[PDB]
């Protein structure tokens, strides 16, 4: 899955195309939805970069 | 009114083209200008969606 | 300098290249890295003003 769905320990969600990812988890997104805890949500963001230790699970 | 602008009950105002609203006030801008309440603002942001149950009050 | 990195008192960084300040240091920044404090970041801000009451300093 290129297109994946990361959830932060901060309780946002990352919608978005991953473009790089390393060996501690830290990775980016591209194209990207991003949804705050409050259901608020911010689209098309063009490329975030995510901590692996900011990360509480990716589900693809 | 298309342009509007949105104060959240975080203190946060969305100043953006209404793209869609429903009987909840849950709404869609476009080419949003987003304030924070320290002064700071960020520029076109593509779209963004609102609960209506984040918002305070909705100027047109 | 164009390029400038801007730390805020909040403990982000902007870095972005400098299209206008003022004699208290209100500023506008285009094409921005934001970076937070965790150590995530966003790529490719449009635009951001940030107010010279919020800015820690600046590097050029």
């Amino acid at each position: 899955g290129r297109p994946i769905l990361v959830e932060l320990k901060n309780g946002e969600t990352f919608n978005g195309h991953l473009e790089n990812c390393d060996n501690y988890m830290n990775l980016t997104l591209r194209e990207v939805i991003r949804t705050m805890p409050d259901g608020d949500k911010f689209f098309r963001l063009p490329e975030c970069y995510i901590r692996g230790n900011n990360i509480k699970y990716l589900r693809i």
